[PDB]
């Protein structure tokens, strides 16, 4: 088997990508509970801001990711500090959003010590993760072609994630790639 370098070649333009904002909506579906959120993620080099809001646009949380560790603003506007942004979001919410995954999921990356599987364009179709007892498939439904330094780059704008009974589903509206 030969190494795939477009693959290859596309895994270092997406590394670039470090300050973007994106747009869309959340579906969560698990057995404790159903939600449809509208999302707002902003990423920067070495930070993270997740915002979640509802179908009417009022929030439902706000997580900060930085070199500290992770700050949840809850719907309430109590505010809970901790290490670990999904392990926090969910003793909080109830939701498991594997949030330091998505980092490289959620541009069409594979994060380290994963099984995949690519698409006839060299990007991904499939992937499985094993992470912290939980055994994630993820999805990419479709990509979306996006300007990045004048040149045409895939990025998912369906993705599908899913571990135990538990599953998310992103829709993206909007990709903006920043400088």
């Amino acid at each position: 088997q030969p190494v795939n370098v477009q693959w290859q070649s596309h895994q270092v333009t997406l590394e670039q990508i470090q300050h973007y904002q994106l747009t869309g909506k959340l579906g969560y579906i698990a057995p404790d509970q159903r939600q449809s959120f509208n999302f707002q993620w902003q990423k920067s080099p070495q930070k993270l801001s997740l915002r979640l809001s509802n179908f009417l646009g009022q929030t439902v949380l706000n997580l900060q990711v930085d070199e500290q560790g992770a700050r949840v603003e809850t719907y309430d506007d109590q505010i809970y500090r901790d290490q670990d942004a999904q392990s926090l979001i969910r003793n909080l919410t109830g939701l498991d959003i594997p949030v330091e995954q998505l980092e490289d999921w959620i541009l069409g990356l594979p994060t380290q010590a994963t099984h995949y599987e690519l698409n006839e364009q060299n990007t991904l179709a499939t992937l499985t993760k094993l992470a912290s007892t939980e055994e994630w498939h993820v999805e990419y439904q479709r990509y979306q072609a996006i300007e990045w330094q004048h040149q045409p780059i895939p990025l998912p704008d369906k993705l599908k994630l899913q571990q135990n009974k538990t599953s998310i589903q992103l829709v993206i509206s909007q990709w903006t790639l920043l400088p």
